[PDB]
């Protein structure tokens, strides 16, 4: 298989890296012939593993995950790490996080995300009926593309630990909970985190050094949103993704069961609103 | 050419060759411009809030003189774009590639013992000449550990008195990875708040040779949120052969003393008979040397 993987040269080119480092090597490609643009993933090769592909062929077919497209390996020197690009859907209007960085008092009304964590949540129900859980929830894992659609990037289930700050509290290991678990109602728990991400432009525990942020998560109440504008309907849902111990957070299904996510009247008018914003910029 | 400002490096530094591998802390080749001297530079990408964090920690920087195991900090420099600006941290160049290169490119992917005694010995060097200016290192690995063709053994710093590489940009939020820090710097049950000390550089010169000895740091063999939560609690790690002589067993002992506060100091370590006693010194100078030849073809 990987040693049947053809040279990229002359079917994609790099244009440049995007998400200045978030995502690590990811790089906005073109498709040679055409010039549609492709976001291709750059790993040096050492690592049957090889699994990664695997997963995205099978997984990301649906219309709330970027879709996958292909591998290819560089010819590198005698000599030198072959490297791996894997190439994506590339998702134009950018990340959540972005979007909510760019709004002004870095805030998104609510029925923007009421249609943003359904989307999410689609993408994540897809992921747990076959048994993957994303791991990694967080706005900048949630994407836009110009058509203002919804698509989740990046996961699996490395030697580097990424942001706490989206992390249930489930999964980071203490005296109380050694083998520290990832349970598909972690990303559910993550999920919530990025609503309130939504609504005021950062993560509980923003201010935190990241791992006072890691050893304060399991230790304190389900983080609660600071205003009180917002509908009962937002801090029940909000409430319910961040059920402080999983065995009694709800389900995926259930979670897309509840009102702030089933009841939109409003989707359409929403999502002329998103194409709105992100062309203004 | 100051360390105690950020100006614009016009005239000052270039690059030499193109940047297409990211802008968010890869380092590049470049040139002392008046010179024309090899210059390390790393690259980030900075907005504007960013840059005023920049211009604090300039001031919370430390003096410190050149060193012949440290590769020099020469400064921090911003350029502009399209009125997000680039942040620049420049460095002496090292030619011949980190310590991580130099396991990698072994046999076996590990050094022998009196290579190891040396390579620590000039990391402790380095190390003694930050703490007695009262700054911690604070990222001590095989991969900060840099050669040069004369086959000088030199610390990276682009700036370590101030973590300039490590608190601005796109993963200044990331935990890292956790293989190398000291018990104190993780955060659990009975370390409520991270205490950085310059000890904590001991400890990770201690796993830097472990990583020597066997081409990877304790517990690389599982997920680095289980290798965070096992570092604090596990007794102090331990070379897995028994080849290794009494004397390198009693210098990982020395270096990883888990509670820190009674850790020994660099002098202290540096006194260690595994790194006091070099017979064979000037032999390992020239075998290093002959190994970075041979490397480049
Ligand atoms: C123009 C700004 C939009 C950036 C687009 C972007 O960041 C994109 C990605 O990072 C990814 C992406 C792909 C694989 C991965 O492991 C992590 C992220 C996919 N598609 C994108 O479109």
């Amino acid at each position: 298989d990987l040693s049947s993987l053809r040279d990229p040269a002359g079917i994609f080119e790099l244009v440049e890296v995007v998400g200045n480092g978030t995502y690590g090597q990811v790089y906005k490609g073109r498709h040679v012939k055409t010039g549609q643009l492709a976001a291709i993933k750059v790993m040096d090769v050492t690592e049957e593993i090889k699994l990664e592909i695997n997963m995205l062929k099978k997984y990301s077919h649906h219309r709330n995950i970027a879709t996958y497209y292909g591998a290819f390996i560089k010819k590198s020197p005698p000599g030198h790490d072959d490297q791996l690009w894997l190439v994506m859907e590339f998702c134009g209007a950018g990340s959540i996080t972005d979007l909510v960085k760019n709004t002004k008092g870095n805030t998104l009304k609510e029925d923007w995300i009421a249609y943003i964590s359904r989307e999410i949540l689609r993408g994540l129900a897809h992921l747990h009926i076959h048994h993957v859980i994303h791991r990694d929830i967080k706005g900048q894992n949630v994407l836009l593309t110009e058509n203002a659609e919804v698509k989740l990037v990046d996961f699996g289930v490395n030697t580097f630990i990424g942001t706490p700050y989206w992390m249930a509290p489930e999964v980071i290991a203490c005296d109380e909970n050694p083998d520290a678990t990832y349970d598909y109602r972690s990303d559910l728990w993550s999920c919530g985190i990025t609503a309130i991400e939504m609504a005021e432009g950062a993560p509980p525990l923003c201010d935190m050094h990241p791992m006072r942020a890691l050893f304060l998560i399991p230790r304190n109440p389900p983080p609660r949103l600071k205003s009180k504008k917002w509908s009962k309907k937002f801090f029940s849902f909000i409430e319910g993704c961040l059920v402080k111990n999983y065995m009694q957070r709800p389900s995926t299904e259930q979670l897309l069961k509840h009102p702030f996510i089933r009841d939109q009247p409003n989707e359409r008018q929403v999502r002329i609103q998103l194409k709105d914003h992100i062309d203004r910029t």
